């Protein structure tokens, strides 16, 4: 297996540790508290070429305090921006993730973003164009919509990551 590290990132509550936990262990776990999530977490696939280990990244909850260390973001192949369909305020937030993971990452880095929750369709406040117009401001690799809770389109995000690797 070739490793690449991924990191999750994006304002709390938007469902980092519930995509990082469906795609790894296919579980779902409900109002876990935001410090206990695992901090790493792995899966290992066979893509086109190769066996790849995604080593996934999760913050802890230290997103709490609204910044990340240097050394989350350093040496990252790929990240998730994870916003909240039902949350305005965190797609907003998404765009402040995205340059602070361009302060203290690596250029070629493959960034995507994901509007999560979208199994919550009465409460949803963000359109899918919302979240397409600001993956097109910030020339993303990737947009897609998913639900960590009924594991709606979260493979497809990680597997398309291995194309661009
Ligand atoms: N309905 C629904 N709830 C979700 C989904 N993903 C996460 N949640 C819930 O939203 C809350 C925050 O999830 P969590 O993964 O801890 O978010 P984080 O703070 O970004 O790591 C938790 O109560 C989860 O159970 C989802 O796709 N749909
Ligand atoms: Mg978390």
């Amino acid at each position: 297996a070739t490793s690449a590290k991924i990191v999750m990132l994006g304002e709390s509550g938007a469902g980092k540790s519930s995509i990082a936990l469906r795609f790894t262990r296919n579980e779902f776990l409900a109002n876990q508290e935001t410090t206990i999530g695992a901090a790493f977490l792995s899966k290992t696939v066979m893509i086109d070429g190769r066996a790849l280990k995604y080593e996934i990244w999760d913050t802890a909850g230290l997103e709490r305090f609204r910044s990340l260390a240097p050394i989350y973001y350093r040496g990252a192949s790929g990240a998730l921006v994870v916003y909240d369909i039902t949350n305005s305020e965190s797609l907003k937030k998404a765009q402040t993730w995205i340059k602070e993971l361009r302060a203290n990452a690596d250029p070629s880095l493959i960034i995507v973003l994901v509007g999560n929750k979208k199994d919550l369709g009465s409460l949803r406040q963000v359109s899918f164009e919302d979240g397409q117009r600001l993956a097109a401001e910030e020339q993303l690799a990737a947009f897609y919509e998913a639900s960590a809770k009924d594991n709606n389109n979260v493979e497809q995000v990680f597997l398309d990551l291995a194309a661009k690797l």
